[PDB]
């Protein structure tokens, strides 16, 4: 589809069997989701942004469905105010910026 | 142009007479540049990111050129790990998300 930027780019995503509201983020390397109890092995990690770093748990090859499209990759989970879908997954659903 | 997301979406911008590199960011509402001197009166503001809140200097109605396209709006200057162009300026140059 085509998404304008007047409003925050919120879309519906399906992960771990649940449907969630995530923000499309060209400015995020990784994908960070609100704390949730996922199955699987996970390594500890530190990621930063404006304001500093926060510790998150890293899960690999997690199947995610973004607005109908299907992708699968790394997902960081932690103390975040919103679900951030980063470039790692955006590339997988053929998403681009145009102006 | 059509920018893919296999690599950080960086672009060259021109502002205050200088050139700086900036990350086109759809997940950001505001535009925050690293600490630099800009003409004009400025007001103290605070913004929150993933790592928390930070203090910034706000400049309104400032002209910015993003890959040749002109935009005029608020620009926040503070201690950020990188220069980011937000939705307030991306909308001005008719930028969208596609896939
Ligand atoms: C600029 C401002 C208006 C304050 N907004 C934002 O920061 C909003 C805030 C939202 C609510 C909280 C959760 C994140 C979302 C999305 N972000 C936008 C979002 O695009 C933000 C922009 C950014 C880019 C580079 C450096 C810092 C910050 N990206 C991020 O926060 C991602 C998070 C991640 N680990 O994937 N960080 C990075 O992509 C990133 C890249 C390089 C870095 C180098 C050193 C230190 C930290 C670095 N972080």
């Amino acid at each position: 589809p085509q998404i304008t930027l007047w409003q925050r780019p919120l879309v519906t995503i399906r992960i771990g069997g649940q449907l969630k509201e995530a923000l499309l983020n060209t400015g995020a390397d990784d994908t960070v989701l609100e704390e949730m109890n996922l199955p699987g092995k996970w390594k500890p990690k530190m990621i930063g942004g404006i304001g500093g770093f926060i510790k998150v748990r890293q899960y690999d090859q997690i199947p995610v469905e973004i607005c109908g499209h299907k992708a699968i990759g790394t997902v960081l989970v932690g103390p975040t105010p919103v679900n951030i879908i980063g470039r790692n997954l955006l590339t997988q659903i053929g998403c681009t910026l145009n102006f």
